[PDB]
């Protein structure tokens, strides 16, 4: 495996978007790591539409709550089930619960399973990104550590596993001998590095970044 990988060298991450008070984390987490996958298998990169999960994984079926919250895995089974999500160019963030309004004619893609990596296991996560591409997971993002991060490898010792915020790993690597997740966040190009985060890799699940990981097949 590569000492560092980084998706954004390969085309395969679309620009940081900004999701404001809207609790659309995980819908920005699960387009992202679809995005990947659509690059890797048809060469297109397109923003894939968030609000389309906002909106239309919002019942029991699911679990996902809109703006309130919600999963990527579920997010992932409501693109099976609906045979299709749509673009963001088509079906737009509005960082809002709206009524569902999703039509087929604007697919842009697909999924027809996901994967889930063994819980904690960051050797597993580490694999998944080298090979497969993008990955979805959970973290612990609920410190003014996080928020105000600006550089080098956060590794903050109050960090918990009990994760509540849906990012995506797009990459890894090795800083100034510390191991770390490139992570990037759905808050803006304000936030972190560009938008991004490098988190702790190798420290004992740092922030949970390894309990809950999944990806999109197409
Ligand atoms: C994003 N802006 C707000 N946070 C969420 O929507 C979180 C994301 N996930 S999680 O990554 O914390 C997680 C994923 C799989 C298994 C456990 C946790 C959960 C979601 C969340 O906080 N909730 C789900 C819906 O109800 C409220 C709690």
């Amino acid at each position: 495996l590569p000492d560092t990988v980084d998706w954004r060298e390969k085309g395969c991450v679309t620009e940081v978007k900004y999701q404001g008070s809207c609790g659309a984390c995980w819908a920005f987490s699960a387009v992202g790591a679809l995005e990947g996958q659509l690059k890797l298998k048809t060469g297109k990169l397109i923003s894939l539409s968030a609000q389309n999960l906002v909106d239309c994984s919002n019942e029991e079926k699911y679990g996902n709550k809109g703006c309130g919250g919600g999963y990527m895995t579920e997010a992932f089974q409501y693109i099976i089930d609906n045979g299709g999500i749509e673009a963001d160019a088509s079906y737009p963030y509005k960082a809002m619960d709206e009524k569902c309004h999703y039509n087929s004619k604007n697919r842009a893609a697909t999924c027809s399973r996901y994967i889930q990596l063994p819980f904690g296991d960051e050797d597993a996560l580490k694999e998944a990104v080298a090979t497969k591409g993008p990955v979805s997971v959970g973290i612990d993002a609920s410190h003014s550590s996080f928020f105000f991060y600006k550089s080098g490898v956060y590794d903050d010792p109050s960090c918990t596993g009990n994760v509540n915020h849906g990012v995506l790993v797009v990459g890894y690597g090795t800083l100034d001998g510390k191991d770390y997740w490139l992570v990037k966040n759905s808050w803006g190009l304000n936030f972190g590095d560009q938008g991004y985060i490098r988190m702790a890799r190798n420290n004992k699940n740092h922030c949970g970044i390894a309990s809950y990981c999944s990806y999109p097949e197409i």
